[PDB]
């Protein structure tokens, strides 16, 4: 249970219906090529009519449980542009994503431990064109942030704000504030493409009401692979795509090296800041989002998700003074 990988297949979108061959079909564990021999097995495959409540309760809720018990937990959404990462991780008021569901779930679950005092604090950062910025601190205080390595060789983002929250409502208002500064852009593939990697973090601390359990819960919505022939991107949008594709290539190389056996975490800000999530001291989950009418991008995503199944994390309960 240190590392687990699932797939989420979305329904077809407006763009795909205006066209498309279905390359992929699924059951709850296997995604297989329609008129070919390729197949991939996962601990869970979600189909197009399964909701983000199903994804949340099966994949994320146990990671929230482990965070309350003092384990670091990280959930990544990975997949091609317009495959469903932001839909799954953030969603909307109409149908909540993993991030807002985790907030409600945390505030409800900590009431089961009245003999424990909880302190919760949130951070929200973006990695855009290999620059790290604080989405919470408001525009006038935004600046490129530095990754440092502390006395225990833990990596951290220097001067990233951490906001104490006492209600679900307060946490959700911080997410809203951060979303205002997040980089989005219009392409032919997604009218609201995520042009950066985003990391929503909760630090959960608890102690007996009478030592302190500390968990970092990192909920990560990656940018997605994209091609100029599909996006019609030019100028800054096209530059963003190049940067995104480069960063995902590096994440795949780090995952491949971990699966085999030194590890090139330093080649991207994303692999450096989440090094502890990739072979380290946390429980990591990967939600691989795919569209079934893609062959090459879906194949790349399934091969990444397959390789990540073999990543060896060694999580333990984090207890300090
Ligand atoms: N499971 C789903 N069910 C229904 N609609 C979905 C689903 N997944 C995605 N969508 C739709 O597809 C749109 C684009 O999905 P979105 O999550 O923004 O893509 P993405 O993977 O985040 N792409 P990008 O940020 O460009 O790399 C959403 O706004 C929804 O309309
Ligand atoms: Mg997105
Ligand atoms: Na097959
Ligand atoms: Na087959
Ligand atoms: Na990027």
């Amino acid at each position: 249970g240190a590392v687990a990988v699932c797939v989420r297949v979305r329904p077809l979108n407006s763009r795909e219906e205006s066209l498309a061959q279905v390359y992929w079909k699924t059951d709850n564990n296997v995604i297989y090529q329609v008129d070919g021999s390729k197949s991939f097995n996962f601990d869970r495959v979600f189909h197009g009519n399964e909701t983000t409540k199903n994804v949340y309760e099966e994949i994320a809720a146990p990671i929230i449980d482990s965070a309350i018990q003092g384990y670091n937990g990280t959930i990544f959404a990975y997949g091609q542009t317009a495959s469903g990462k932001t839909y799954t991780m953030m969603g909307s008021e109409d149908h909540l994503g993993v991030i807002p569901r985790a907030i409600h779930d945390i505030f409800q679950k900590i009431k089961k431990f009245p003999d424990r005092e909880f302190l919760l604090r949130v951070s929200y950062m973006e990695i855009y064109n290999e620059t790290i910025t604080d989405l919470l601190c408001g525009t006038q205080k935004m600046k490129p942030l530095i990754i440092r390595e502390d006395v225990n060789r833990n990596v951290y983002v220097a001067d990233l704000t951490e906001e104490v929250v006492y209600t679900s409502e307060m946490a959700l208002k911080w997410i809203t504030k951060g979303e205002k500064s997040r980089h989005y852009g219009e392409t032919k593939m997604n009218q609201r493409s995520s042009r950066s990697h985003t990391i929503f973090r909760m630090i959960l601390e608890s102690r007996e009401k009478g030592s302190v359990k500390v968990s970092h819960l990192n909920l990560v919505d990656l940018a997605g692979s994209e091609r100029a022939a599909q996006t019609g991107a030019a100028g800054v949008r096209l530059k963003e795509g190049c940067n995104i594709n480069r960063s995902l290539f590096i994440l795949g190389q780090v995952i491949k090296k971990l699966s085999d056996g030194f590890i090139n975490y330093r080649d991207s800000k994303l692999t450096r800041i989440l090094q502890n999530s990739l072979g380290g001291n946390p429980k990591t989950r990967i939600i691989c989002t795919i569209t079934p009418v893609s062959f090459d991008e879906t194949l790349t995503a399934l091969q990444f998700a397959s390789t990540a199944k073999y990543m060896k994390n060694t999580p333990y309960v984090n207890e300090v003074s």
